[PDB]
């Protein structure tokens, strides 16, 4: 039994989508990469409420939500360019979160920026290897050249850290551009680590059963999935794809649960819709000024204040 892990997604992976990300089947669910610089504004508030743990920022702004269910499958994406400021967040979010990874793909220079100085990739995960109990990762993008894409690879696995996501792609290369299976397959022969490919969603994974394609067309150990979750996250069900409309209703009903920010319910609910949000639903979701407006919306209106009223 191979892995199929939700790959980390600024805006979608919040409390609402990891949640229905694990109810469809995935076993590891990333989380949306949050800013070091940010996090270190933050204090870990535990919400009795909500049953859930809080990382607050002085603005009163929960920055990050995790719950028991995701307790011990939940990785805990940051963006960093500083080694202490780094560590200063695992130490913050590790009693929480199951892994901590570093964005190394991004477009402050944090993600595929990283990918330039290998000295500073080496100082970030050698200081969170040693400095956490938690399995360190990271998630790279290829370089131009196969043999510096090679040689950084072994020089990241020497750091200690647990996996490496290889996106198949390069910085610059657009998601127009096909995904390199070859470039997956030399890093996961000539690593002893494991490798999650990633890259192949509207190209080469459409359903469930192409997911263990990917895995044998890239040699990896597991596939992260990113876009074909984000338009139906029911890509994770062995069973076979769930309509939208029951997908949707599943999520807002988290949102609310989990008290989650109306503009991000709508933005991830859009990303679902694409197409028919100019059905009169679309419209509607479009025109929402609150989540009570979302679930009215949907035909969620007397759950939302049964649950309102039940959390108040
Ligand atoms: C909306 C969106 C947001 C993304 N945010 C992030 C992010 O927070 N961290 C990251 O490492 N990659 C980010 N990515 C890239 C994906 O994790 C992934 O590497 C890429 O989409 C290729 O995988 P896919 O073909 O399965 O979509 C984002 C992608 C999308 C579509």
């Amino acid at each position: 039994h191979h892995h199929l892990i939700l790959a980390p997604m600024v805006r979608v992976g919040t409390l609402p989508m990891r949640l229905l990300a694990l109810d469809y089947g995935a076993d590891i669910v990333y989380c949306e990469e949050l800013i070091d610089l940010k996090m270190i504004q933050c204090k870990r508030v535990v919400n009795e409420v909500l049953s859930t743990v809080d990382f607050v920022a002085p603005d009163d702004r929960v920055v990050f939500r995790t719950c028991e269910r995701e307790q011990n499958r939940v990785v805990f994406q940051m963006g960093t360019s500083d080694a202490e400021r780094a560590l200063a967040v695992a130490r913050l979010v590790e009693n929480d979160v199951a892994g901590i990874d570093v964005n190394m793909g991004c477009p402050g220079g944090m993600g595929a920026a990283l990918l330039s100085d290998p000295d500073k990739i080496e100082k970030i995960l050698s200081t969170l290897v040693k400095g956490t109990r938690r399995p360190v990762t990271c998630k790279i993008r290829i370089l131009p050249s196969l043999e510096d894409t090679l040689s950084l690879v072994k020089r990241i696995e020497r750091t200690g850290i647990a996996a490496i996501a290889v996106h198949g792609r390069k910085r610059e290369e657009r998601p127009q551009h096909p995904v390199s299976c070859e470039v997956i397959k030399a890093i996961a022969d000539t690593l002893s680590i494991p490798v999650i490919a990633n890259g192949g969603s509207h190209d080469h994974i459409q359903q469930y059963s192409d997911i263990e394609d990917f895995r044998q067309a890239t040699a990896a150990s597991s596939v992260m999935v990113a876009r074909a979750a984000m338009w139906n996250p029911s890509i994770f069900l062995k069973e076979g794809l769930r309509p939208l409309e029951e997908v949707m209703q599943k999520y807002i009903r988290y949102a609310v649960q989990y008290d989650n920010h109306y503009t991000n319910t709508k933005y991830c609910l859009c990303q679902m819709l694409r197409e028919q949000l100019e059905s009169p639903q679309g419209r509607l979701l479009h025109a929402a000024k609150s989540s009570r407006e979302i679930c009215e919306a949907f035909g969620l209106g007397a759950f939302y204040e049964e649950t309102t009223q039940e959390l108040d």
